DNA sequence: CCAGATCGTGCGACACACCGGGCCAATTGGCCGATGCCGTCCCGCGAACCCCTCTACCGTGTTGAGCAGCAGCGGCCT
């Protein structure tokens, strides 16, 4: 857990990841699923990544 | 004006300067010689330490991209 203050902690949570067992690797991912769809207005922040 | 500080000079004392004598104190420091406790070693036995061996109802299966070489096949050529 990142406990730097109480923003960090709760942005810790509330976090969506798209690498790990399972998923995609670092290296592997194109320049699409890199990108801002416009499906995201309302579900995922384009700004914080 | 003339009298003590400074110094000259003088007499003595005198603290040693000598360089040479003639004995001594302190203080030895060696181990002398004699006595005694510890290191080393050679067993002595025993606890453990590691290796080898055998047991016979029977039981039968585990991403993308780039570049290059090989196998199968269409189709001439004889």
């Amino acid at each position: 857990m990142d406990q730097n203050n109480p923003l960090s902690g709760l942005t810790h949570k509330r976090r969506l990841s798209a690498l790990g067992p399972g998923g995609l690797s670092r290296e592997r991912a194109g320049f699409e699923v890199r990108d801002v769809h416009p499906s995201h207005y309302g579900r995922m922040c384009p700004i914080e990544t």
